[PDB]
């Protein structure tokens, strides 16, 4: 049918940090934190099948991971006794939970609480996803990511309800898991215990109206066997043909298609974009349709580059006529909102919606000494302008502002 598109390591040598029409503005390390009772990082704005971002009855949704700051608890002190921030920070993943959160304003969040009750999910670790609004009636899909055992992309099926004073979230009571990682396109666990697969996007694309979604995966393969190729390599310049332990790195952007509108069924397809020999995860991917073009960002991390190769921390992303490609990097290289090099790992899980509005949670930023401070609130949002292949910064908006691009009015 059509072939993978390698961002290859040609490519990511292009990548250029501290580029100001590609970099995040610098944190404030006094930053303020939107919860001293939970931490957050992933956050999910509520959204169509297409990518807009959705209000109801004039009420904006995000759901959120979520974890207790365990600011109080005996088990997070160190051995003098006290809170350990560090620890708990870093312990978030195998507690995360989703919740919602709601503003008619898109910034200053109420907390609404979990969206499942507990137990509901197959796995106790709810990681992330994507809540479609479905209709105006108000029911939502909520896809999303069961960990552990395995890993297993899936949905629960709920309904929003408003009032003049706020949101409610009920009836997300059955989760519907609809597929792992197969083995022949996708990396499985047992090829690679360390093997990356989640972060569900699904849209429709209006050219064959067919349900399709994004998810991050890995080439399959039985872990360090990858052969890298020159389609891999790409056309690099002399003296950069030693690719050192490039092989380890496996990451792509995979590509499923539904058996009809319900989502109910999936077909596994080959991956959109592969980065064999050149990054080990290209995380939550997500599109933005534009001009008839298709605007496909992923995640990455500087230290999940391969060997030889290396970029910030932020959003990479790439450009095609079609669906399908052939996909070229943005920028040249790829990167498209990196973090600055003097505060590296400032914010983490940006998310680009079509109103050119990035979200971040913020990560770990430098405070003093060799000391940082953590966040895990929301960090300003940045809006780009994306101008055929290439992007740009062009300004800056209060912490966590996600507003909505349409309201709906329920039925
Ligand atoms: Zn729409
Ligand atoms: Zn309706
Ligand atoms: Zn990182």
């Amino acid at each position: 049918n059509y072939k993978p598109t390698p961002w290859t390591r040609a490519d990511a040598l292009k990548v250029h940090s501290d580029d100001p029409t590609t970099t995040q503005p610098l944190v404030d390390v006094a930053f303020p934190v939107m919860s001293e009772e939970v931490f957050i990082w992933d956050t999910m704005p509520l959204r169509d099948f297409d990518g807009d971002i959705v209000s109801v009855n004039g009420w904006c949704v995000i759901f959120t991971l979520t974890a207790d700051r365990n600011t109080n608890n005996p088990d997070f002190q160190d051995e003098n006794g006290n809170y350990d921030i560090k620890r708990d920070w870093e312990d978030r993943h195998g507690r995360a939970r989703i919740c919602y959160w709601y503003s008619r304003t898109g910034k200053d969040w109420i907390f609404g609480g979990r969206v499942m009750a507990e137990g509901v999910s197959p796995t106790t670790r709810e990681w992330a996803g994507t809540p479609i609004l479905l209709n105006d009636e108000g029911d939502i899909d909520l896809y999303y990511t069961c960990v552990t055992p395995g890993a297993t992309i899936a949905k629960v099926r709920g309904k929003i309800v408003t009032s003049d004073e706020g949101v409610s979230l009920e009836g997300f009571q059955h989760v519907k898991s609809l597929f792992s990682a197969d083995g022949k396109i996708y990396q499985t666990e047992e090829q690679n215990a360390y093997w990356n697969f989640r972060d569900p996007s699904p849209f429709i694309d209006k050219n064959d109206g067919k349900l399709y979604m994004l998810f991050e995966g890995n080439v399959a393969g039985s872990r360090g066997t990858h052969e890298i190729t020159q389609e891999d390599m790409g056309s690099v310049p002399p003296g950069y043909e030693n690719v050192g332990g490039a092989r380890y790195q496996v990451g792509c952007i995979g590509l499923a298609v539904a058996k009809d509108l319900s989502g109910d069924e999936w077909e596994i397809l080959p991956p959109l974009i592969t980065a064999v020999g050149v990054n080990d995860q290209t995380e939550r991917p997500h599109f933005v349709f534009q001009e008839g073009k298709y605007y496909l960002f992923t995640i990455s991390h500087k230290y999940t580059f391969a060997d030889n190769l290396t970029g910030p921390d932020g959003v990479y992303g790439f450009v095609s006529n079609q669906l399908t490609g052939p996909y070229t990097p943005m920028n040249s290289s790829g990167l498209v909102l990196g973090n600055p090099s003097s505060q590296p790992f400032q914010t983490y899980s940006h998310y680009v919606m079509p109103n050119g509005l990035v979200t971040s949670f913020i990560d770990s930023v430098p405070w003093e000494g060799e000391k940082f401070r953590i966040g895990g609130t929301e960090a300003p949002t940045v809006k780009i302008l994306l101008k055929g292949d290439r992007s740009f910064v062009v300004d800056s908006f209060d912490y966590g502002y996600i507003p909505a691009m349409k309201d709906i009015i329920l039925k």
